């Protein structure tokens, strides 16, 4: 079954003879939401039968409940609890006669909950019970750098998890509108994994005397690939039919990829510059041409963002439009971001599923990977660039890279804090991944610059881990996401479940799953099987 | 719309005051079928207003139409006749009074049907035409067989384009029980193919000194891949949902080629010998055992064949069931390896979609790649064996190898002939690919016998042809098979077409796809990439 997952069953008795009760419900996470029916409530026929509803409540979040009466359209009472999956509440509404005509609503618990996050505890404990037998049973008995196929692997692990379902729960999912998830990290990790490449490859192929005109042919050659590849084999559901015209969704993961590459690739290619030999700028300071353009850049997302006024829509409109804002502005989506969108290319050409669509209920089509969000991929980007000059210029010293990264991560870091002011949907730009926010760029930006900072010393220099088993997956990264995408629902990925509402088998099935990609690209490996776009 | 495809629209009018008809139609391709119903007309309610009723006939094959009377369940007329497709047709049944009390019905065109066949015609003009400009054009300016690659490629062209659909043509497509299309012709030459290079390859290892428990190894993991890629990749459709246990099709061709594979090599392993060096029968006298054991084999098929009794269904049934045989074995498509199929494997691990059912509404499931058809499967590659032998033994002499060859193609011809007595649903063992009968592996062999004898002195000996563009696809046979079983519906293969009841876009769409596949294979040719199981 009666119940789907993450959902309780809610049984309202009123026992109040002359009201007629509608009860609304919203979620403690949905910010400015209007109220949505739940269930309607009729007056007791009689004394002591109370008449009886019964609804399902949503228990991913917390709930609040609003008990209206019809006719008066007047609050009787108000509630606001954090319903278990599965679980079996009462709530009695009764007129109190202890020397009062109030009306006091209480709510019982008939059958307790389950515990939703069991699964991951345990999951997570058996890791790292796997983790400590392995180190202690070991225990008892230019080149490429290591770490940063170690970060792009730990990315890729990830993505296939949470893109395979990631055992259906909300926060191994894409935020709604604001704030983030583990869903919301990986992808602006491949951005700056992809710039960090760009400085590395393209310093070792100038250095090695290659003229700049053919290499512009290899980025331009890659650039058309990745996207050609993005819209004809990733986008497209073809369980559904064949591919018709009107309904092709244009933009996407890969050609956010190659639209960025080629701008920042060719950026890097116009002003390169060799690579020299402790209070130096030099990485800084040798590419001010690079810094005032991507300063120019993000001026216009900020212009474009905060003053270009949308037809019928507020100027400066950031949020997700359908029922949040308190439903004035259902349909709009996006701000200017949804509006560019459609505007140049057409609702049709746009995702059909934005994310925002589940909590805010909205209508309109939004594209996540859409044109204004590629000038903060190609900001993203360049700040992978930095990471990777820095590695180059101060490769023989490794306190230099470290006080480098460290203190770009603070820059950044502080930068996020003062954008955000430290909350989900407050703050002058919140932490948005639909829209690729300023803040969401600094602050996983920041992210990165730590990652490298600890995984730099321990895989690179020390030698301390050869990070296993992450940087199988990072050398054939495009192979592991394009083969993902094509047998996503081939066996062993997916099988037919037991029990479609049971977090325990989705979670099995998606460790599963990952496990299999992870063995994959070791086997690609051990083979020397590698491709590069 | 108002016609579907291969479909004209007939109008009857009944004249006649009191008597009510029914029509029955029946195809003539439809063998000792029963008559169904195609629409019932009512009597007449007044002189000079018939009665009209429509009905869609099918224009694939010739029609018999026959008009009974339906209280008297006595005939009026009957009448044979070739509709054409999207043709307007009128059947008037009027009594004549030119003193007689007879019934006289006569079939008029309203509207000329269109040629159905004219695509395939100016497909093939088309080709010709290039064929000769680039011929004309051009001619104004151990290693690898390269006759045996051009006969795969060849096989894998024709296979790619009737998977695909083959135009919509009934002629590109499955027989229905008996007889030979195009369709039914390659895959009995991909298993002589592989048989001859089981003795190509296994010779040349054997010759290097390579021990045979190794190349045992070898032979095995080779069958297992095979099985388990048919089992988990080529026979699901995931299209319709996740991989569940009791609707799992455990049969299929690589389950065939992997199974055939197995035996067919080992049995060479066992009785390998060295080739050493005009009235000679020494390919032949050499491999005593080989023969006879594959005469035991033969000798069982034809046993379980004619003489297994099957419960409630006749001893020796070679028929499809259904509407077949005047319906009187309605469940007894298949006869004995229908049985065998259903008893060790169960109904639901088997295909679910005969060719049978569409012309004689068969309801059983059968499996056209059964248990024992796999016997005739083995006798086929160990013609390609001796095909292998041939070459081999008499390397050096090219008149040799070309009176083998003829000697083979006579012999296997004549057996055909005998067994079928040159007819479609007569003879001992008529042609029949679900079956896998004897005589569709003495014709097929025929044929791959004369397709040799044509391609070994020009392509290998004179050097005329070099074999383009057929042996770039039989380099990369298992890449292009598994490829477009995999991106079946990706575009470019398949778009959405402006009318599905066309025969001219389905053809030119199935036309565009196998050359994309021949063009895939000429890349990975010249990119040096070649992938064997
Ligand atoms: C597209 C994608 C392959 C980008 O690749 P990338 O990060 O540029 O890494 P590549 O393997 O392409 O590297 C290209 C170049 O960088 C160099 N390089 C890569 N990793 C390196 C390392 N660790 N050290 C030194 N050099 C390295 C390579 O040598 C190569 O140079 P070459 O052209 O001279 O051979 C990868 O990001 C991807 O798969 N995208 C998926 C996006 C995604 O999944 N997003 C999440 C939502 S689904
Ligand atoms: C499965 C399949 C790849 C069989 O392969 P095959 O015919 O045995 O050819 P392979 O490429 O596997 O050849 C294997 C060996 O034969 C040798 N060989 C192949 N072609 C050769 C030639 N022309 N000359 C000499 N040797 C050859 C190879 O060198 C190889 O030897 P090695 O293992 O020592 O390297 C192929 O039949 C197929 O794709 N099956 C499809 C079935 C089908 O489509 N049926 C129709 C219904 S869809
Ligand atoms: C439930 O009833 C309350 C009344 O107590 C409603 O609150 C009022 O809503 C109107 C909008 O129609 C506002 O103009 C008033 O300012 C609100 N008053 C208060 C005190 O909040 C509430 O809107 C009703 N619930 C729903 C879902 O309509
Ligand atoms: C939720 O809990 C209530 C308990 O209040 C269940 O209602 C009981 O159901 C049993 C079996 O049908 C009856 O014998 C009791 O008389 C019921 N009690 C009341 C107070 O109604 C209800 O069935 C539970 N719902 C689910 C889906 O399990
Ligand atoms: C149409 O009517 C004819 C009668 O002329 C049927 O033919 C007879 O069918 C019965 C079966 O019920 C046989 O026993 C007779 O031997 C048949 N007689 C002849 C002369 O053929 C015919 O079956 C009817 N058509 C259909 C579809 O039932
Ligand atoms: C098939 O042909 C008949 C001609 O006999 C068409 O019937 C004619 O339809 C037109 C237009 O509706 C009428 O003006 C004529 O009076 C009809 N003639 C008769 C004799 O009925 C019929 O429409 C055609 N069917 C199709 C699908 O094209
Ligand atoms: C020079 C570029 C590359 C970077 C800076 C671009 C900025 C300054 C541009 C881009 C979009 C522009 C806005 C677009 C539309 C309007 C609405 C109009 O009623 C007043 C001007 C105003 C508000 C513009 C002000 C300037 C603006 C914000
Ligand atoms: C060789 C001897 C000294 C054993 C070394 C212990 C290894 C296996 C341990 C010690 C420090 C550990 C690392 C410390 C911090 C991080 C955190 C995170 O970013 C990924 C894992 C990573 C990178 C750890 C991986 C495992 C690790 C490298
Ligand atoms: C020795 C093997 C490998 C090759 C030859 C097998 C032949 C001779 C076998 C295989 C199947 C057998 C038949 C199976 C079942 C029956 C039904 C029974 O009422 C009479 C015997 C009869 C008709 C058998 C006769 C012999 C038979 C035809
Ligand atoms: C080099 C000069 C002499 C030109 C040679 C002409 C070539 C292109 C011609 C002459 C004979 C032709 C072959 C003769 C017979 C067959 C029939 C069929 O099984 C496939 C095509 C094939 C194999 C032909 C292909 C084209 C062919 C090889
Ligand atoms: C969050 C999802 C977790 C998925 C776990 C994947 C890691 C397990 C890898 C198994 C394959 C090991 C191959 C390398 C052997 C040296
Ligand atoms: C019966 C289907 C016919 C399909 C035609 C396929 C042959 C055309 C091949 C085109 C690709 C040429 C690549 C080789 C160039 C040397
Ligand atoms: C409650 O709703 C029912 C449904 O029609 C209505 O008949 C009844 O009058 C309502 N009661 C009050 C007090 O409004
Ligand atoms: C023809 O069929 C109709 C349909 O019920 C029936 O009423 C009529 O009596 C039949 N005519 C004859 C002659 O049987
Ligand atoms: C939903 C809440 C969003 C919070 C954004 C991140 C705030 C912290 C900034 C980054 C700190 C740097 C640590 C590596
Ligand atoms: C090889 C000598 C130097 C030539 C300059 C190369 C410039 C390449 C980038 C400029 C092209 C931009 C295309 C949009
Ligand atoms: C030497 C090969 C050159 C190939 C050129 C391809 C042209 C397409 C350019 C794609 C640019 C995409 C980013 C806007
Ligand atoms: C010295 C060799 C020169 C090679 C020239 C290749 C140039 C390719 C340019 C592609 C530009 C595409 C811009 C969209
Ligand atoms: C409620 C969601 C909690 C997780 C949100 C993601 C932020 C924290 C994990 C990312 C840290 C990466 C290393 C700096
Ligand atoms: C000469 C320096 C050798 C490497 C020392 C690495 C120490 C710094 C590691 C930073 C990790 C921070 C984790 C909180
Ligand atoms: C549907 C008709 C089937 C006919 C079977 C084939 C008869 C000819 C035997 C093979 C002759 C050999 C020529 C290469
Ligand atoms: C290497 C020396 C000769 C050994 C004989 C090899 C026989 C291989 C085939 C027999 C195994 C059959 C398995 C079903
Ligand atoms: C050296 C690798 C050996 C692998 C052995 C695999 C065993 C499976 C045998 C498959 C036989 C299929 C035909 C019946
Ligand atoms: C000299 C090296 C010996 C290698 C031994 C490999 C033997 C594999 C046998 C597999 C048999 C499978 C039968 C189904
Ligand atoms: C009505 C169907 C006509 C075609 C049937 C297939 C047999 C003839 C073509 C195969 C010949 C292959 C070369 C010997
Ligand atoms: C790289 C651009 C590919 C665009 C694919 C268009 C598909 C058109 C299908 C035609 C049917 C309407
Ligand atoms: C959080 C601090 C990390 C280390 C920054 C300085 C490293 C230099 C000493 C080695
Ligand atoms: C209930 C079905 C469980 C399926 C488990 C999948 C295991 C994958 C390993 C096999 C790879 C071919
Ligand atoms: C090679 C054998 C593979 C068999 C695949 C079985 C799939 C089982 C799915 C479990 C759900 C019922
Ligand atoms: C149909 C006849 C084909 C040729 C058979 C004999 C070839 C030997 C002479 C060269
Ligand atoms: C109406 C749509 C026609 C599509 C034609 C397909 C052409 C394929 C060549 C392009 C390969 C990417
Ligand atoms: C057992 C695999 C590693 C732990 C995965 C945890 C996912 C919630
Ligand atoms: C980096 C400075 C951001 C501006 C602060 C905004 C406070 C509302
Ligand atoms: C134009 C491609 C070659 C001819 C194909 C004919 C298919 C009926
Ligand atoms: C090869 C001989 C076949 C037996 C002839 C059958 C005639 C009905």
């Amino acid at each position: 079954a009666e119940l789907k997952m993450d959902q309780a069953l809610l049984l309202i008795h009123n026992e109040l003879l002359w009201t007629n009760l509608t009860v609304y419900w919203k979620s403690e996470c949905c910010y400015h939401c209007l109220f949505q029916v739940l269930v309607n409530v009729p007056q007791s026929p009689k004394a002591g039968k109370p008449s009886a509803a019964a609804a399902s409540v949503s228990t991913q979040h917390g709930s609040i409940l609003q008990l209206n009466d019809t006719l008066e359209e007047k609050e009787v009472c108000r509630l606001e609890y954090r319903f278990g999956e599965f679980g079996n509440y009462s709530l009695l509404v009764k007129n109190i006669h202890n020397g009062v005509s109030e009306i006091a609503c209480d709510l019982a618990v008939n059958e307790d909950p389950v515990d939703s996050n069991l699964p991951v505890s345990i999951a997570f404990l058996i890791g790292l019970a796997v983790i400590i037998v392995i180190s202690f049973l070991r225990l008892l008995l230019p080149p490429r750098l290591r770490s940063v196929d170690t970060f792009r692997g730990i990315a890729l692990i990830l993505m296939v998890f949470v893109n395979y379902g990631g055992g259906k729960y909300w926060y191994f999912k894409h935020a709604s509108w604001n704030g983030l998830t583990v869903a919301d990290l990986v992808f602006p990790w491949f951005v700056f994994i992809m710039g960090s490449s760009i400085f590395l490859s393209m310093t070792s192929i100038l250095q090695r005397g290659c003229s700049k005109f053919r290499l512009l042919g290899k980025i331009a050659w890659r650039s058309f690939l990745l996207i050609c590849i993005g819209i004809i084999i990733v986008n497209p559901n073809y369980c559904l039919g064949p591919l018709s015209w009107d309904k092709v969704r244009i933009p996407g993961v890969l050609q956010r990829l190659g639209v960025t590459y080629f701008v920042v690739a060719v950026l890097e290619l116009l002003f390169a510059k060799p690579v020299p030999e402790c209070l130096s700028l030099r990485d800084i300071t040798s590419s001010w041409p690079q810094w005032l353009l991507i300063l120019v850049l993000e001026g216009l997302w900020l212009g474009l963002t905060f003053l270009l006024p949308v037809p019928g829509c507020p100027t400066g409109y950031l949020g997700p439009g359908g029922i949040g804002d308190f439903g004035k502005y259902p349909n709009c989506t996006g701000g200017a971001a949804g509006y560019i969108d459609r505007l140049l290319l057409g609702d049709d050409h746009l995702y059909q599923h934005p994310s925002s669509a589940v909590l805010y209920h909205t209508e309109v089509a939004y594209d996540p990977e859409g044109i204004l969000g590629t000038i903060n991929s190609i900001v993203m980007a360049f700040l992978g660039v930095q990471a990777g000059k820095i590695l180059l210029y101060y490769k023989a010293r490794t306190k230099d890279i470290l006080i480098r990264f460290t203190a770009w991560c603070c820059i950044l870091g502080l930068i996020s804090v003062a954008l955000t002011k430290v909350s989900e949907n407050e703050g002058f730009i919140p932490v948005n991944k639909n829209l690729w926010s300023l803040s969401y760029v600094t602050t996983l930006s920041s992210f990165a610059f730590f990652i490298l900072l600890v995984l730099y010393p321990v895989v690179d220099v020390k030698g301390l881990w050869t990070g296993t088993p992450f940087f199988y997956p990072g050398m054939n990264s495009i192979l592991v996401y394009v083969g993902h995408e094509v047998f996503e629902n081939y066996f062993p990925f997916q099988w037919k479940l037991k029990d479609n509402q049971s977090h325990k088998e989705h979670l099995t099935q998606n460790i599963v799953a990952t496990a299999l990609w992870v063995l994959i690209a070791y086997i690609l490996y051990r083979k020397k099987i590698f491709w590069k776009i």
